[PDB]
C-alpha cells in the first residue's frame, strides 16, 4: 500500500467541496460520466488503426450500479483505463492549472456546477461521497485500485477483486444524507438532464 499526498491546491479544493454547502450537488454523476467518456474516445481512436486495442473488451460503454445495501453508487466503464503512473499523476499529485483560479470563482460565487470547465470535475465526488474508490485496467499494466476519504492524502495498491477487463470503474461511499443517488428514477433523471448527449450507451442496473 503506497500513501500520497494530494498536492496543495487539490486538498484546499477537496477541503473546501466536502466543508461547504453547495446546492446543485447532482452535477457530480455529469462530470464522473464526461471522465468516462473521454477515456472511452481514447481507446475507441487508438482502436481505428490497432485491432489488439480492443483485445481486451469490444463494447464501449458506462453502467450505473447503485446498491442500497452498501450505500455505494458504481460508474464503471470500458474506456482506455490507467497504468500506475496515470493513476498516481492524473488522480492527485500534479497540479491542475485551473484549481486556484476555481477556488477563487467559488469563493466569490460560482454555482459549483463550473466546476468541469476548470478541469477539475472529479473531485465533485466529495460532494456525494464520503470515501471514494478507482479501480482501473490498462492494457499491457495490472488491475489497481485508488482510494481516499480527502483529509489530505489518498491510497494505491495492487488490485486483488473481481478482474475487470480494461476500463475504470469509480466506486462512490455516500454520505449518509446523499442516498437519493440510489433511487432508480432519479439517477435516470440526472442523466437525461446533464447527460443526454454523451456519445456512448448507458445503462442503469436495477436492483
Ligand atoms: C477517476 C476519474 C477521473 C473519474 N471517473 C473516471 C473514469 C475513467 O474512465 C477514467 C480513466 O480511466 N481515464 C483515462 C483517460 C484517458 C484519456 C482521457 C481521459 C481519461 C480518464 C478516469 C476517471
Amino acid at each position: 500500500v503506497e500513501t500520497f499526498a494530494f498536492q496543495a491546491e487539490i486538498a484546499q479544493l477537496m477541503s473546501l467541496i466536502i466543508n461547504t454547502f453547495y446546492s446543485n450537488k447532482e452535477i457530480f454523476l455529469r462530470e464522473l460520466i464526461s471522465n468516462s467518456s473521454d477515456a472511452l474516445d481514447k481507446i475507441r481512436y487508438e482502436s481505428l488503426t490497432d485491432p489488439s486495442k480492443l483485445d481486451s473488451g469490444k463494447e464501449l460503454h458506462i453502467n450505473l450500479i447503485p446498491n442500497k445495501q452498501d450505500r455505494t453508487l458504481t460508474i464503471v466503464d470500458t474506456g482506455i483505463g490507467m497504468t500506475k503512473a496515470d493513476l498516481i499523476n492524473n488522480l492527485g499529485t500534479i497540479a491542475k492549472s485551473g484549481t486556484k483560479a476555481f477556488m477563487e470563482a467559488l469563493q466569490a460565487g460560482a454555482d459549483i456546477s463550473m466546476i468541469g470547465q476548470f478541469g477539475v470535475g472529479f473531485y465533485s465526488a466529495y460532494l456525494v461521497a464520503e470515501k471514494v474508490t478507482v479501480i482501473t485496467k490498462h492494457n499491457d499494466d495490472v488491475q489497481y485500485a485508488w482510494e481516499s476519504s480527502a483529509g489530505g492524502s489518498f491510497t494505491v495498491r495492487t488490485d486483488t477483486g473481481e478482474p475487470m477487463g480494461r476500463g475504470t470503474k469509480v466506486i462512490l461511499h455516500l454520505k449518509e444524507d446523499q442516498t437519493e443517488y440510489l433511487e432508480e428514477r432519479r439517477i435516470k433523471e440526472i442523466v437525461k438532464k446533464h447527460s443526454q448527449f454523451i456519445g456512448y450507451p448507458i445503462t442503469l442496473f436495477v436492483e
